[PDB]
């Protein structure tokens, strides 16, 4: 055929807004795919996306078709700081620069090796004793996990961990939180549409980006205090070595090693390595309450492979499929990022018999492929078996991509899957769970969903083991 693939018809301007709920994004797109099929058009107000529904379509694009699938798309909220500044929402040889960059320092850093591994141990040991110092009490535990995830990143990026009673720490924390969940409000998936209008229109958007100011003003301060006790030969942090390659780069007209980009790109990495493991945790916990059985059999395996004395370490998940399981099945059923990052064709595009121009934006479904049919026997149901076979042993999955796929993937992976496991091992190792509520009316259902899958608020208590 050689043409946009198949969808509802959109009026001008405001495209497909009355085919959708904005409050329910992902349930309007998916019942669409039931009529158009897995690979439909969607007009998001003035935006052109080719929506990808299931594993199939998923993979067939962002990996069978990696390179033209590998622009990056928009996100409007979050544009209103980046403007294409950054590594995450950036394209072409500005992406690939930072990425490249971001990549290694992180590395130097200690990422993916046994220096970071330390540093989330010392972090989790901090979480232990900050939890302790609860008395068992009825708690949120939304600000306790995110300012230990926090200071893992923060200490590579500013050079070392927050203070956990620091009030500018926990002011960043409420800036990132209620960013992040504005995007998954009814609101936040209007804006996605018309930010035309509505960026200079008073709203909740505003205050969306008064917290992202926030965020954008602590960073460039953070830099600022960097460069005037800038050692160029030690540096102290990621900050300080994109300073360093700044300064290697000043007699280079076409360098993207300016200082818009370290502010960017350094506000990127504080905040990915901030919110989406700290909701995966608030996430995780909420729903090991709700199944105590499963939280009985984590139980049996950390006293069995670890002990009640020495600290979880990585390796010690070679041992531990049933955990390992575990922390899938949080990252499925969680499913954080429900419609992933948008991208966008590089060039034009052949898919399916479907033709896509250049420059055609693309939505990833990720949350239809964690809940794709042909690859989970019951999607809707938070059970670990999923990830185990019959013998008990960990069972790797295709429809495993909460981190994405492709060339744009996240880079973070290898961070949040050791911070997951040792922040999950190190807390059920030392403590039983204790709902406010009766393990059968606990809501595990999303508070909203939107770009983020977010819960519903909830306390707690952690009781000794
Ligand atoms: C459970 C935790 C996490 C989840 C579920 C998650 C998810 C994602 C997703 C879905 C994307 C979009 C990739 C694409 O376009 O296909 C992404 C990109 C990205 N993530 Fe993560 N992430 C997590 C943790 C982290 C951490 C800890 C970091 C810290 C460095 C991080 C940094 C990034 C960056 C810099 C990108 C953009 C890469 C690019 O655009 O080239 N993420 N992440
Ligand atoms: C889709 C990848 O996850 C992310 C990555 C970054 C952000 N926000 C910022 C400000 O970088 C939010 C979510």
């Amino acid at each position: 055929k050689g043409k946009l693939p198949p969808g509802p018809t959109p009026l001008p301007f405001i495209g497909n807004y009355l085919q959708l709920n904005t409050e329910q994004m992902y349930n309007s797109l998916m019942k669409i795919s039931e009529r158009y099929g897995p690979v439909f058009t969607i007009h998001l107000g003035p935006r052109r996306v080719v929506v990808l529904c299931g594993h199939d379509a998923v993979r067939e694009a962002l990996v069978d078709q990696a390179e033209e699938f590998s622009g990056r798309g928009e996100q409007a909220t979050f544009d209103w700081v980046f403007k294409g500044y950054g590594v995450v929402f950036s394209n072409g040889e500005r992406a690939k620069q930072l990425r490249r960059f971001s990549i290694a320092t992180l590395r130097d850093f200690g990422v993916g090796k046994r220096g970071i591994e330390e540093r989330i141990q010392e972090e989790a040991g901090f979480l232990i004793d900050a939890l302790r110092g609860t008395g068992g009490a009825n708690i949120d535990p939304t600000f306790f996990l995110s300012r230990t995830v926090s200071n893992v990143i923060s200490s590579i990026v500013f050079g070392d961990r927050f203070d956990y009673k620091d009030k500018e720490f926990l002011s960043l924390l409420r800036m990132m939180l209620g960013s992040f969940q504005f995007t998954s409000t009814s609101t936040g998936q209007l804006y996605e549409m018309f930010s035309s209008v509505m960026k200079h229109l008073p709203g909740p958007q505003q205050q969306a980006f008064q917290l992202l100011q926030g965020l954008e003003d602590f960073i460039a301060k953070k830099v600022e205090h960097n460069q005037r006790t800038l050692d160029p030969n030690s540096p102290r942090d990621f900050i300080d070595s994109f300073l360093i390659r700044m300064q290697e780069e000043e007699k280079n007209p076409n360098t993207e090693f300016y200082l818009k980009n370290l502010v960017m790109t350094t506000l990127n990495l504080f905040f990915a390595g901030t919110e989406t493991v700290s909701t995966t945790l608030r996430y995780g916990f909420l729903l090991l309450m709700k199944h105590p059985e499963v939280e009985a059999k984590v139980h049996e395996e950390i006293d069995r492979v670890i002990g009640k004395n020495r600290q979880p370490k990585f390796e010690d998940r070679a041992k531990m499929p049933y955990m390992e399981a575990v922390i899938h099945e949080i990252q499925r059923f969680g499913d954080v990022i429900p419609m992933g990052l948008a991208r966008r064709v590089k060039k034009d595009t052949k898919f399916r018999d479907f033709f896509l121009p250049k420059g055609t934006e693309v939505y990833p479904m990720l949350g239809s492929v964690l809940r794709d049919p042909s690859f989970f026997s019951n999607p809707q149901d938070f059970n670990p078996q999923h990830f185990l076979n019959e013998k008990g042993q960990f069972k790797k999955s295709d429809a495993f991509v909460p981190f994405s796929i492709g060339k744009r993937n996240c880079f973070g992976e290898g961070l949040a899957r050791m911070e997951l496991f040792l922040f999950f091992t190190t807390v059920m190792q030392n403590f039983r769970l204790k709902s406010s509520q009766s393990p059968k009316d606990i809501d595990v259902s999303p508070k909203h969903v939107g770009f983020a899958t977010i819960p519903r608020n909830y306390t707690m208590s952690f009781l000794p083991r």
